[PDB]
């Protein structure tokens, strides 16, 4: 519109109707100049990278990308307890995105001293891969999401892509993309950007534990009408004697369900004053190579995080660790960060730290005793359930689905909905204004630019579809609540200095229902 | 419009229909301020120019002009290897060209500082030539061109031009143009420009390679018709002996085409350890004189650069020379080039380091043994056929047709498509803006002016019809690669510094089809 | 249809209408299997030989071709001679060709003697590429057409193509064509095969003589207003005389129109009892170089055979050669072949054996006197006229322009009509019929088959347009005729043996028409 008007109002609520709600988040955002508007190839050979798992080679482009892939950028802790504690599911049905209020500004150092102005005449640069061209890069847990506090003025990140290498070196196969060659939008300070996009089908996350156990599905009252081999000796003549398999011994009885997939992760214990064998962080953990490439397995399938009553222990990788606010980047205590477990799927799933069973390894006879094996890590068989990885407040709410000929469970394994085409990249970058060119023509590339910097509101509305709860449940239910004895602070609320905090992790499962 | 409203967006992709490429390019782009407003008589005198083969007279313009004559400024690498993989032929048919943007700025120094500021009040000038009623610049080679990559940002060249001299001076006959004396737009930073092109009727490119020699047109099992002398003496007796001209010499059977013209070059060879007898770039050169002026033949008629398997020798000034990325201006090395060779059309071209043939030059007698003479150049006879040069992605895609009485085949020696019409030439200046003019009148013109700069985008988009090969070829044909081989860069990408290479001339002429 | 019944008849006449002959010619054929049914790779190394001009790279086929590319496959002598005596030009307008009355036949061997009986069963493929696909074979002078005389039974000539080489060595960009790739109609004994194909539009052939010379076209009786320098010296003091260009001196005359253009040949005599300094007839001869490889310039630019009176005289190569009927195939003598003469066009062209002029070669002084040089090739320069190669009855009648980018009067040079889509080839082949194959399945393909040939009726008719003349010529002109003086054969017929022969080439430059 114009230089003196508004291109946008500041929306940011929830509305919760009967089978759905609706989120609506604004915040204020900064983009500075990335790369000094140049692509610029990286590597590990750039960052000094040495170790061969390590490798890659990529670009970093100038231009910044807008990323709500966090549950906490949609829903207030509040909004977060009534989701959790009124529904069996939910899954995204809609998106609205919108930018305005845009407003560009050019710095200026003379000695020591920097000077603000504004650039009324400064275009910023927004397009949407609705096409998915691009490498897609909201499907890992990065950082510069919108803000979980509203209050929050947050910078862009810049964006960044990998392609195929060996070593620190490219291949042919290696792809290039320049971002100028997708037709954007230009915006100057009176002018808003916004489009919407539909969730495809996906299926509703489970927000609900298991009442019961797979290995309790059975009538306590009632026989089965099938024997089980009770008896092989007599007391080395081979005697077989059969038993009906009943109350007395439901760990015998015949099921029609087993549980899920395991890939082993090692146990680490929490407790203080503890001795460890060695440093087995990188040498004791579940990985899988590619290519000659080692990957930690992490988070890994869904597992039970640990048996009952063993809450001091966890995975190695299997869960996912959140760090409290302020808590530093390298070498930090357990204390400082937020250990994720999900052991509300030991119903279905089994033990992370566990293995999935026993298999017979020979055929006994009267020389032979009979010998079986762990199985550490078992495969998708006939009969499975299981239950996926939960999702939380501040963890990812989507991926993309890899473009690939066969996948199985296309569900994140950190959690989320998964999807072959999720909501599009949306990719910012402030237009290149030169400086005054010398008086002669020269044909290089100008590489004197006015310093500029862009800031902004930006708007995303998510409509969710809700699956109620039909319980017929007599006894009340497990329900997140906060403490009321006395503290401090506010649990989710500003400290004496203004910082906002997210003291814990917060699930989705604390309705049940039966298996 | 406004201040603060944009007058276009960011267009720049291409679009694969059947028949037709669609290629959008936008690029930001700055102009300074060029001869302080004013224009200048410029000749080799001004200059310091001394031989008469480089002697001139022209003027200099304040005036910029935008020029986008080279294929690289529509056609990114991806989209010309398709073209050039997939297609026998294509031309240009229509264009589309804009301006928008506009960003004035002025430039103020106090003490070794300069700052920079918007005038939003001022304006900047731009038309086109559409009588072509000025000379016409685009024709020649010149670097000003919008660049390759669309990130980057470039300078307006200045646009200058020649007319007839004698020496360093002038003739009555010479002719003098003002720029303001033709109508153009003015715009400010709200408003914006734009016009349409249609492209005269052209032939296609020959984008392919002949599958077959003019020499080896013949059915190789069938005998001809017609005989040829085979023997003159029977062992000084006239014995003359006829024979059947069949598969066992092919060299002497009756054909009805030749090979096209040739205007022979002096041969270079580019292997190293070499000696040569003198300084032979400018003696040994192939040229044709003008009015007592001689001017080098380059790139000259189309002719094969070199025979088979002799691709160390290139033609003294018979094939475009390209610059890598970073090469010096004046006497830099081989490797520093990229030499563009035309051993494609060696099939109907002569080669242009050989003689046409041998002629006979005189009557063979009992007395006079029968003497021949080599042809150095041959002009065009009857029945001959030809190939034109090849374009490059890097190199120049038009030129105008000398508006003279007559011409043969005016097809651009350089490569690229003739035409009478081509796209008009689009010139742009920043209007002056005088300083503090002083409180009593003076008659004098002005010369104290405002320092100003200008910026802004330009985009051009071009039409391409495209002819399909409809080859009935078994084999696999010849295809433009990229070497899947590690390396420590991706061709026609950034380096780590953001600069981007064009690491070699890529041709048109990969696909066959029969002569 | 059926076995019993015939599927064409026999049609062979010539209908005269006003401005317009049809010609209708048919012809018995016989098609054996070609390479045992295989394509063949063939080169210079598979038939021996040495020489770089001679080396080729190709493919064999199993197919054949029928071709009447020759004037006497459709015009008798007596309509060839109303055609050149009562016509200025002539030029083809559309073609219909019909094959009818297949019959297979199989032959087999018992001990020294061949049974050949019918196989009714067996097909033959024939298809035309009407898309020009293919390798164009017809454009040069080969055997194998129709034959002149209606009763005469002939061979269908072995289709074969050259594709690019090295030595005899094939590069990546050499074409290997599949004929069993093109969709092909297969015929049995009772089916037939017709198709009609339109000329493209070409320009009348030049059946006439010029009753004057380029250089005496002005009046005879009355001055030129034009003056010439006649004197220089006036007994070294210059003295520049001017004098009026007069009927006495013709020479000096100015003339809007020059001879056309020339690549001088070497002059041979038939006269007998004549001695040679040397071998000339390849060291002498006029040549054209591509690739590194000299092709003979033969026939070359249209030009004048000898000068008047000067019959004994033939270029070495510039003329079409024809044999005689029963001539051998190598090292013949003069008297067994018949060498075709350009005499007619001397009034515009070039005489093939003289210089086309003489050119200054330096600037004439009080100390150097002025020089001249001779000019053994001209190419084309604005202003010349010439006229093309004269069309026999035993000569060419069309040939395929070659696909380039740029030609130049592309009539070919051999005489006849250029065209870009000239009457497509049309390639037939007897369909294997395997023997009797193992009990056993063997992966390998069959190499026993049926030993089996095909006959049949072939028919072609060609509609020709007309030039007549409307000379106001008071005196007779030259016709073609007969000579009434006894002889033991009547020329064009069949000798006591049944053999038919044509015993002088016929041109159709009779008839005069002013110039």
């Amino acid at each position: 519109d114009g230089v003196g008007s508004s291109s946008g109002n500041w929306h940011c609520d929830s509305q919760w109707l009967g089978d759905r709600v609706i989120t609506t988040s604004t915040r204020t955002w900064a983009l500075p100049t990335y790369n000094n508007h140049l692509y610029k190839q990286i590597s590990n050979s750039t960052s000094g990278g040495s170790s061969n798992d390590n490798a890659y080679f990529g670009y970093s482009t100038p231009w910044g990308y807008f990323d709500f892939n966090r549950f906490h950028c949609h829903f207030s802790p509040r909004d977060w307890q009534r989701l959790i504690n009124n529904n069996w599911g939910f899954r995204p049905k809609r998106l609205n995105f919108k930018l305005f209020n845009i407003q560009v500004k050019e710095v200026t150092d003379n000695n020591g001293v920097k000077t603000i102005a504004n650039n009324l005449t400064s275009t910023v640069q927004v397009f949407t891969d609705s096409d998915y061209q691009l490498p897609y890069v909201l499907g890992s847990a990065h950082e510069g999401c919108l803000p979980p506090f509203p209050a929050d003025v947050f910078m862009i990140p810049q964006y960044g892509y990998l392609t195929l290498n060996d070593g620190s070196q490219a291949v042919g196969r290696s792809s290039f993309y320049c971002l100028e060659y997708f037709p954007s939008q230009m915006l100057r300070t009176g002018n808003n950007f916004q489009f919407s996009y539909e969730f495809e089908n996906v299926p509703f996350h489970s927000s609900y534990a298991h009442s019961q156990s797979l290995d309790r599905l059975m009538n306590p009252l009632i026989d089965q009408y099938l024997y089980y081999l009770s008896k092989t000796i007599n007391g080395n003549q081979q005697t077989l004697k059969f038993s009906v398999a009943g109350p007395s011994n439901m760990a015998v009885q015949g099921r029609n369900y087993i549980p899920g997939p395991s890939y082993r992760q090692q146990r680490v214990s929490t407790t203080v004053t503890q001795a460890a064998a060695s440093e087995f962080a990188w040498p004791g953990a579940s990985s899988w190579a590619l290519n000659g490439r080692n990957s930690l397995m992490n988070p890994g399938p869904a597992m039970a995080s640990h048996k009952e009553g063993e809450d001091r222990f966890f995975p190695l990788s299997g869960s996912l660790i959140f760090g409290k606010q302020g808590t530093g980047r390298d070498n930090v205590d357990a204390d400082k960060v937020m250990i994720t477990n999900e052991e509300e799927i030991k119903t279905t799933n089994p033990v992370a730290t566990e293995s999935y069973g026993q298999v017979a390894t020979n055929h006994q006879s009267a020389q032979a005793q009979a010998q079986t094996g762990w199985v550490q890590n078992q495969g998708i068989l006939p009969g499975m359930v299981w239950q996926d990885r939960d999702v939380y407040l501040q963890g990812p709410i989507w991926a993309k689905i890899p473009h690939t000929d066969g996948n199985f469970h296309p569900s994140p394994l950190m959690g989320g909905f998964g999807m072959k085409h999720p909501p599009p990249q949306i990719l910012i970058k402030n237009t290149p204004v030169p400086a005054d060119p010398p008086t002669a023509f020269n044909k290089d590339k100008l590489n004197s630019f006015i310093t500029q910097y862009s800031t902004g509101q930006v708007s995303v509305e998510i409509e969710w579809e809700l699956q109620k709860e039909n319980s017929k449940r007599w006894n009340p239910e497990i329900q997140y609540t906060s403490n009321y004895y006395k503290s401090n602070n506010v649990e989710f609320a500003v400290n004496t200095e203004g910082v906002y905090s997210e003291p814990r992790p917060i699930g989705t499962r604390y309705l049940t229902r039966n298996l």
